[PDB]
């Protein structure tokens, strides 16, 4: 009497299609405005759903109680522009990429939105490159 079905790369599809809009800069509700040190300033536009999908440092931080009044700005400091980039670029489409020199920043910035996954990959390639 009863009928199932599971797609399962839909997550993945689906993501494919969030990051699409996200380059598009449609449906975003949040801007990143991050300005490290020297560095000169960036802004990325985002959703905060999916943000608060992959940290739980942005969810707490968007899931306030009265909702919010449109498009929000966020001011981010301690965190250089081009990691936030890449962290971003984790929560959109489940991989990152960087060079070997990088690779303590970005831990540094995953481990700052509790980003567990990329802490877990970073602290695991540190540790190869020893000995």
């Amino acid at each position: 009497r009863t009928f199932s079905y599971t797609l399962e790369d839909h997550t993945k599809q689906a993501f494919g299609i969030m990051n699409e809009l996200r380059l598009s800069q449609q449906l975003c509700d949040v801007t990143l405005q991050v300005k490290y040190q020297d560095a000169p300033a960036a802004q990325f536009m985002a959703h905060k759903v999916v943000l608060a999908s992959s940290s739980p440092v942005f969810k707490a931080m968007f899931t306030n109680g009265l909702r919010e009044q449109g498009m929000e700005v966020v001011s981010i400091e301690g965190i250089h522009p081009k990691v936030m980039e890449r962290l971003i670029e984790f929560a959109y489409t489940a991989s990152i990429s960087m060079g070997e020199k990088c690779v303590l920043h970005v831990m540094n910035g995953a481990v700052m939105y509790q980003i567990d996954s990329v802490v877990r990959a970073c602290a695991d390639f540190l540790v190869q490159q020893l000995d």
